[PDB]
């Protein structure tokens, strides 16, 4: 009933075609990650397409750059390995809370989770690590 409508207007919400429009504080975010001044300073110009769909029961994320293209497939709530950009293999979850679409990555026995939220047709993702936050607006394309 309300659960499906609530499951399938979400997932509906976020797929799409995304560009990078803005960002906020990512150099202190890769910073806290402990990501290395070489891949900092590439990661700083680099303008990233995130392609969100539904590819039977999996959602795909599809990472489109000019530094590296990143693709992941999972269930909503199921854990999955990963193996980020900057070459950190997670347990990863992505699941649903409200209007979030909430990205957790567990690796060393640290964390990070990524925010994905609608707000006026665009896409905020906030970036946490810590006390240390980062913010990236995207457009659709
Ligand atoms: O979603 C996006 O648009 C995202 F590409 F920027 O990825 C991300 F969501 F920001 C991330 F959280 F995945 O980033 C990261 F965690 F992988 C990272 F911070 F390590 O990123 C990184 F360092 F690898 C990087 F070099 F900056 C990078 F070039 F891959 C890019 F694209 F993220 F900027």
């Amino acid at each position: 009933g309300r659960e499906n409508l609530y499951f399938q207007g979400m997932v509906e919400a976020f797929c799409a075609t995304w560009k990078l429009t803005n960002s906020q504080n990512f150099d202190e975010y890769m910073k806290a990650l402990g990501v290395g001044f070489a891949t900092r300073q590439v990661g700083n110009v680099t303008k990233p397409t995130v392609i969100i769909s539904q590819e039977g029961d999996k959602v795909v994320i599809r990472t489109l750059s000019t530094f590296k293209n990143t693709e992941i497939s999972f269930q909503l709530g199921e854990e999955f390995d990963e193996t980020t950009a900057d070459d950190r293999n997670c347990k990863s979850v992505v699941s649903l809370d409200g209007d979030k679409l909430v990205h957790i990555q567990k690796w060393d026995g640290k964390e990070t989770n990524f925010v994905r939220e609608i707000k006026d047709g665009k896409m905020v993702m906030t970036l946490t690590f810590g006390d240390v936050v980062a913010v990236r607006h995207y457009e659709k394309a």
